[PDB]
């Protein structure tokens, strides 16, 4: 950890294992589930089967470590030969010492002697134990490296010392509550530890003293290499002769992999055990990296109840498949915001101290002398959950910052990513938030201080506080700040994420958060979220409540304002759709009023609540020719104006052709429409308003109304209600909807404008049966003299009108012809006084308001 | 990076020394009728187009079309009078073919920006009144 790293650099002497180790041992490579490995590392999982030289540098290697100091994680495994690795798990009732006498070392001893007679005999007894002071006591590991059995009477041996009594009663002499179990039945068959070699969060053992003796095949400290002694695979010792590995490699050689280790113990019980939250956490682990499965079935693992039945198995079907393809809008960020509302005090000190091993890592690697990279890093790993970097069209990068409660803010961007010319939040961060790590770090270093050490280690500490010192003004000076920030923003930096704002229209930005229409019911995020919202509405989302007193104030405006009911729910529904920032159903509606009816007052509203970002305002000029103003929008209005309007073709032609607003058109007077396609026409919907207001119209609605908060909040929670209701019904196919009301009034429309279509409506009629393939250029003569007789007594014969007639609404029950003619089929043409023949087609109280029936 | 450089067809999904900057976000496959796509595709070719030398000329140029070199200097004018599919067809050629090859061109230029084809390996139009 970062004590290891302290110590290292600590230490002029221990820097011969690491060479060791990176330029002679490393040639010697071991497989790690190879059985042939004789010593073995913990710290990144290396196993080794290194011959005896080097084996034996090892050996004094670690023993000048140990006389030094510095704490070692090695294990080795016995082999077919080896000694006596015995530990005893002596978990005594009461935490009081049993000092181990001489009498009941040698009683002990003579105990196993007697115990290995009856076997194989053809020694030195070394006696070590814990530092006490833990829960479970201590515990002792005799070592008889002298003999060479290590073979089925081993196993014999242990199932003897099971059963032994004379050790159990010393046990007893010794005040232990537990005579057996002691003895781990896999004594022999795990690997153990050379002395010096500490356990996780435990430290080494010590030893209390080294004694020795001899067998008879008849009759019944401190000036030895003790390491390389008490090392089993140590043939040639002097003092004694010779008589989940995934997971574990994943978590040992990935610091933040263990780190996400550490703080899913404080996750709750209810993450593991249920299936959204712990497929939202593997959806987050894919999104890591493909290479953290071995940490996803530890998870399962954490609950064996559910991954016994299938749980490992749903992980098959949920990790590797989230491991091919993740869905999910989720990074890292959204656990550490759970683990933090969970635990935000162990995640205040993980998070503290994460930052801490990083500054002081740095520190002791750089002699105490910063710079911005190192800066700029800690600075990331504390408070990189609100700042984003990504460059503009121009080549420049744009700082964003996540909004927060509880700082200068304007209102509506809460929990929102907000644009900053500079990063003054993190400008003053960086000086103050830093300022304490900094502070930890000196106090960490003046506590060493306060150890006693070795003195030219001391002088060392003097020098890096001094340089440290001399560092400290730097977090201070703008320049450094600027060289600091310009890191973080090539750190920061995030690509592909400008063009990535505001692509889902599935979520909108509201004064009170964030609310999304992905699904019924929508919710309304009003916390932290990985969701990117830089445009939004100051107006806020309220939950929409029938009873209040606004609610029903605007009920009863929208009744009044339309005398209608199905017209006005047809017409109530597609404004709701109108929200959708998605592609539309491309379609206009056309709305007159006569002034003093409020309607110019409900586009004021609704522009007003929408808010600019999403509602802009659209000329009469650009429609009788600003055009690339209306996308990006999702709702388009105009004004009245005057009583000569008219239209352009071609610019209502790419107008009901990306297109991804809500175009809705308002005047006085009736629009002057001068084309005959289908194409123009189907896309084309026109209203007109019947009642009037006079002094009754309330002034109120114009003036206060018009800009009271309660009314627009209302307003949104009913158009929001609105959208969930029609999604439950029509799913957004707003064409289902029947509206027979505005359909006669667009037909009737038509006909007064397209004389085309009014003639096609009432001189063409389809004939039940028979042929009417006489339809020639005879047809066009026919409706020349009906425009004269209609509109225009000039002779109009032209055989484009045929063609488009066909691109018209004409298009359908046509035929090709084997001479491909334009000739008709079960049709009649109704000349001068001449009717069409039967079978000739033409060619609740006031609580509906609130809410109809689906079929009303 | 595919190569039409010689028969077979060849995706380097690997190092190559070939240098391109320009692309299509489309990934390449082996094509088969296996793919219900492929079938429902050809099947909708073959009713847009009934008449079969037809048909396979027009499919040949637009193959041709792909290559960003030297054509024939020929002009192609298609008719329909809408909805027909020839719109269908002609947005589905100009998404998949993408920007960077392909872009739309407005009648304007040619009833009379010009030089803006440079760089394309196909331009097209759309129905105006």
């Amino acid at each position: 950890t970062i004590q290891l790293t302290a110590q290292r650099k600590y230490l002029a002497e221990v820097q011969a294992l690491e060479t060791l180790l990176t330029r002679e041992l490393s040639v010697f490579l071991t497989e790690p589930g190879s059985k042939k490995t004789n010593i073995i590392n913990r710290i990144t999982g290396k196993t080794y089967a290194l011959p005896s030289t080097e084996l034996l540098r090892l050996y004094e290697h670690l023993e000048q470590c140990r006389k030094q100091g510095a704490l070692m994680y090695f294990l080795e495994r016995q082999g077919t030969y080896s000694g006596l690795m015995l530990d005893y798990d002596l978990k005594l009732n009461t935490n009081a010492v049993p000092p181990l006498e001489p009498p009941a070392l040698s009683r002990l001893c003579h105990r196993i002697f007697v115990h290995i007679k009856n076997s194989s005999v053809l020694i030195h007894f070394f006696f070590t134990l814990k530092p006490e002071v833990v829960q479970g006591k201590y515990g002792f590991h005799v070592l008889i490296p002298g003999l060479k059995l290590a073979a089925s009477t081993k196993k014999s041996i242990i199932g003897s010392l099971q059963h032994d009594a004379t050790v159990q009663k010393i046990l007893h002499e010794q005040g232990v509550t537990n005579p057996e179990s002691c003895l781990d039945p896999h004594s022999a068959s795990v690997p153990s530890l050379l002395y010096g070699s500490s356990k996780l969060n435990h430290k080494p053992y010590q030893l209390k003293t080294g004694f020795e003796l001899v067998f008879d095949s008849s009759d019944p400290l401190e000036s030895y290499n003790l390491v390389s002694e008490l090392s089993l695979t140590n043939e040639q010792g002097s003092l004694v002769r010779p008589v989940d590995h995934s997971l574990s490699i994943l978590m040992l050689h990935d610091p933040e992999a263990r780190y996400l280790h550490k703080i899913l113990n404080l996750l709750p019980p209810e993450y593991y055990v249920e299936y959204p939250l712990w497929s939202n956490v593997v959806f987050a682990l894919a999104n890591t990296s493909a290479n953290y499965r071995p940490l996803a079935e530890w998870f399962s693992q954490k609950c064996p109840e559910k991954w016994n039945t299938g749980g490992k198995e749903k992980l098959e079907k949920l990790w590797n498949d989230a491991s091919h393809h993740t869905e999910k809008k989720i990074t890292k960020r959204s656990i550490m915001y759970w683990a933090h509302k969970h635990a935000p005090q162990q995640y205040k000190e993980i998070v503290e101290q994460g930052y801490f091993s990083i500054l002081a890592e740095y520190v002791y690697s750089y002699n105490g002398m910063l710079e911005h990279y190192m800066i700029a890093k800690v600075i990331y790993a504390m408070m990189g959950n609100k700042f984003v970097v990504d460059v503009d069209s121009n080549g420049k990068y744009v700082w964003f910052e996540f909004v927060l409660p509880g700082q200068p803010m304007n209102q509506g961007e809460i929990w929102k990513w907000r644009k900053e010319v500079n990063p003054d939040e993190l400008h003053i961060y960086i000086s103050e938030n830093f300022s304490r790590v900094m502070d930890r770090i000196t106090e960490h270093i003046k506590y060493h201080l306060s150890q006693p050490h070795e003195s030219n280690i001391l002088n060392y500490y003097k020098k890096l506080l001094k340089a440290f010192e001399r560092s400290k003004s730097k977090i201070f000076n703008d320049s450094f700040k600027k060289g600091v920030i310009r890191q973080a923003e090539f750190l920061f930096r995030q690509r592909s994420f400008i063009q990535t704002l505001d692509t889902n229209p599935h979520l909108l930005g509201v004064g009170n958060g964030v609310l999304s229409i992905e699904t019924i019911p929508a919710k309304l995020i009003n916390h932290f979220h990985e969701h990117p919202i830089h445009q939004y509405t100051h107006i806020c989302y309220v939950p929409f409540n029938p009873e209040n007193p606004w609610t029903k104030l605007l009920l009863n405006a929208l009744q009044d304002i339309i005398p209608e009911l199905d017209a006005r729910l047809w017409i109530m529904f597609y404004l709701s759709t109108a929200i959708f920032r998605g592609l539309k159903e491309a379609l206009m509606l056309l709305w007159l009023g006569g002034g003093c009816n409020g309607k110019t007052f409900l586009m004021r509203l609704v522009a007003m609540v929408l808010g600019d970002h999403y509602a802009s305002k659209l000329n009469i000029s650009l429609l009788t020719s600003a055009f690339m103003r209306l996308k990006g929008r999702g709702y388009g209005y105009f004004e009245e104006t005057n009583k000569s309007e008219v239209l352009n073709t071609s610019r209502l032609k790419e107008m009901v052709n990306q297109m991804t607003a809500t175009m809705v058109a308002a005047s006085n007077y009736n629009f002057i429409i001068d084309t005959t396609d289908h194409g123009t026409w189907r896309r084309l919907r026109h209203y007109r308003s019947k009642v009037k207001f006079c002094h009754k119209e309330d002034p109120r609605f114009i003036h206060e109304y018009i800009m009271d908060p309660d009314c627009q909040n209302a307003f949104f929670s009913i158009l929001v209600y609105f959208w969930e209701k029609l999604q439950k019904e029509y799913n957004g196919q707003i064409k289902k909807v029947f509206c027979p009301t505005i359909e006669s009034e667009t037909e009737a429309y038509r006909k007064s404008q397209d004389t085309l279509h009014r003639f096609i409506t009432e001189r063409v009629v389809e004939s039940p049966s028979a042929e009417t393939v006489y339809n020639l250029s005879e047809v066009v003569t026919a409706y020349a003299e009906w425009y004269n007789t209609n509109i225009n007594v000039k002779r109009h014969i032209a055989l484009e009108l045929s063609q488009e007639l066909e691109n018209s609404v004409l298009e359908k029950y046509l035929q090709w012809s084997p001479n491909k003619t334009r000739i008709l089929k079960g049709c009649r043409i109704l000349h001068k006084f001449e009717t069409l023949q039967p079978g000739e087609s033409y060619i609740e109280p006031k609580n509906k308001w609130w809410e109809w029936s689906p079929n009303p």
